[PDB]
């Protein structure tokens, strides 16, 4: 099984909004972790996804809502053996 | 030959049973990141890199059938590069 | 489409501002900084779109240290970047 990870690095604030995109995506788990770009005051994101058109559908939409007017940095890699629950 | 880095995501009250697997196997080293997680930060991000793939799978299979059932683990693996330690 | 090189430093935190500045003395565009435990370190992830500048950071980042500082790093590669 082949599963896609998709990274987004952006500011705390979009926290909520950005959660809700991924959730009414139908993602099958994502995770947060606080980071400092160049205080913790970003956050990053790692969505795993079963396609990497569900992957290209959650950046897609991030990217064409958020990405003009705050800090965003993403991008996607692949990754084996995933158990999940 | 290849190295190849082992996630493990789970509660953060497992932080001593899984750092025990992850040492008693003998791995290259281990990092662990705070992290929040759904569909304040209380889970844990273990990153075990192991000189194989084989250590690896092991290191899973332990976790997965130890935990997996009955806490939030997500776990899965990838290759890395050029790795110093 | 568009392949790019993503290089990890994990060091302990006392070592911030030097590693922060190699990575911007090396001409990469930014970095992000997460905060770990080996106790308390760093993890710095540095995108470059050349191989070349990955292995530069990574160089003098272990030149420097490694022998004398709590020091892993290594190297993948990502795709389909966005960054603003």
């Amino acid at each position: 099984q082949q599963v896609w990870k998709l990274v987004i690095i952006t500011e705390e604030i979009l926290l909520k909004k950005v959660s809700k995109i991924i959730k009414e995506a139908g993602a099958s788990g994502y995770t947060v972790l606080a980071a400092a770009g160049e205080a913790y005051s970003n956050i990053k994101f790692e969505v795993l996804t079963a396609s990497r058109e569900l992957a290209d559908q959650i950046q897609d939409k991030v990217v064409a809502k958020y990405f003009d007017d705050y800090s965003c940095i993403t991008y996607i890699s692949t990754v084996e053996a995933l158990r999940a629950h």
